């Protein structure tokens, strides 16, 4: 019992964080077999970030250029590309440490963890939901940019997330290991539009699923409703409508605790309409939205 | 910036973490060097976890009943002891991934991250607070007994918890890394009072530290209190009384933003109040007391 915003464990990750510097930048990079992943604007000066022209600021680069460095080891760079707004750095020696891995593209309302890093060092490891306006509300400063975000499926690291940048409202953005934005953003020094947000709606009803699980259950009523009715209310509220999708990756949940999804919609839309009127579940004094129907069976069940 | 609830990297603990089974119970054990340490209740089975007498249980026990392995890796006991509440078994090989560590007995109110493990395997990470009352609010199901908390400082590992019970409240209890209990907790399947808790006033007051260097601002006023005026407050919210030893290590927060320590106790003290009238700081729709001031300053500086 007990439920907490868990992320994965870090060790397959830290074996792959590397310091990236060029000129006077440095960031985190991440070495898998013989290459090493980064921001592409690590080239960058000063003046280069309100519009760089990467191909030009690249095109002055050379290979011994890029100062790769695993901690003690020095990495010898045999060659260099841009794709997308990643930097790809070949290496003459393939990680050690590389362990089972993929990339891949989160969808919106995700969840994925954190290694936040500086200079190539872990520094800490939260977990996270990518927000559905494709930004996330991290914990980054200056250095942190080439940090990832990851998921883990038994001995297979996931990786969907690199951190590029803090847009000025203090949310951040970054790119899939392919270097593509997550959402719109470009990698300069501009405002940025972040589009409208949402709650993520699945994950909050995963949520209560959760708390009914360990005890708390303050919230249930004798009220029932539909997907209809039910969508009006998130309407109201900035909350993602509710599909039968949603509904049907519930049913686990639904069927572990025998509370039909709709009437736990029914517990949410009273929610929204009266608040928690003082009261804590799980601990939060908000609806929570961080954790997916997955992993919430994963922390109910105790998947390593 | 952003402000996280986050856990330290867990890579150097993962290396540790090795499964214990002694008849049918199987638990987690933490190999350090060449030690194996487990919760001593890994000897029990169902008809003796109401009063185990430890001592008769291990005496039927020897070497070769400790069987342990480390995924692939199954280790040769060449030694058992017991000390309090915890088992050593020395073991033939040194853990090759032994890390710089120490073991500590922490403090009501410091916060460690928990590695949780199921069979020797990590699951996840979280950040917590070791309660005012020795209690933690952990996510632990069965299987997860010795899993531990630790903190680290650079490349040290500071082992702090180990998990043994879940008491009929849900709540978790657990000894440090010598096998003493934190807490009045005993290691029977009996109802046992925790004391009353306390909310941790000088983490509060930290993480409202936290959320000006992030800009959330709303909840600073135009007031003033007295350590005297604040715990009449703190007294009647049960909050922990504030000391000037709290105020001194808070020292380093107040310097940087330039306030005041007892004007921020002026704003925990409105906010005690008159609650949060609907709003959130750093996310939190509640007072959060989980980040200690050290916390704090390692989070907004990207200590590594
Ligand atoms: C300061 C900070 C804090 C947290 N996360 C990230 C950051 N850093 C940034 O946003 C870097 C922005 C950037 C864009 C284009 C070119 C360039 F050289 C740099
Ligand atoms: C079931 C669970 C869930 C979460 N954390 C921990 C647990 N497990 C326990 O509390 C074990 C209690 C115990 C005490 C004394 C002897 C004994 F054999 C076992």
């Amino acid at each position: 019992s007990g439920f907490r915003k868990m992320a994965f464990p870090s060790g397959k990750v830290e074996g792959c964080m590397v310091q990236v510097t060029c000129g006077t930048t440095t960031l985190n990079g991440l070495w898998l077999d013989d290459v090493v992943y980064c921001p592409r604007h690590v080239i960058c000066t000063s003046e280069d970030m309100l519009n760089p022209n990467y191909e030009d600021l690249l095109i002055r680069k050379s290979n011994h250029n890029f100062l790769v460095q695993a901690g003690n080891v020095q990495l010898r760079v045999i060659g260099h590309s841009m794709q997308n707004c990643v930097l790809k750095l070949k290496v003459d020696t393939a990680n050690p440490k590389t362990p089972k891995y993929k990339f891949v593209r989160i969808q919106p309302g995700q969840t994925f963890s954190v290694l936040a890093c500086y200079n190539g060092s872990p520094s800490g490891v939260y977990q996270c939901a990518m927000r559905p306006n494709f930004t996330i509300k991290g914990s980054f400063l200056n250095g942190s940019c080439g940090s990832v975000g990851f998921n883990i499926d038994y001995d297979c690291v996931s990786f969907c997330y690199m951190h590029h940048m803090e847009l000025p409202t203090g949310v951040h953005a970054g790119t899939d290991l392919e270097g593509n934005f997550y959402g719109p953003f470009v990698d300069r020094q501009t405002a940025q539009a972040a589009g409208t947000d949402t709650t993520i709606t699945v994950n909050v009803l995963a949520w209560l699923y959760a708390a009914v699980i360990n005890g708390d259950r303050w919230f249930l009523n004798r009220f029932t409703t539909t997907l209809n009715d039910f969508n009006l209310v998130a309407m109201k509220y900035n909350y993602e409508p509710l599909t039968q999708d949603h509904v049907d990756i519930l049913g686990p949940l639904s069927a572990q605790t025998g509370i039909a999804v709709l009437d736990m919609c029914a517990s949410l839309k009273e929610l929204l309409q009266n608040g928690m009127n003082g009261r804590t579940i799980l601990g939060s004094a908000l609806l929570e939205d961080e954790f997916t129907p997955f992993d919430v069976v994963r922390q109910c069940s105790g998947v390593t």
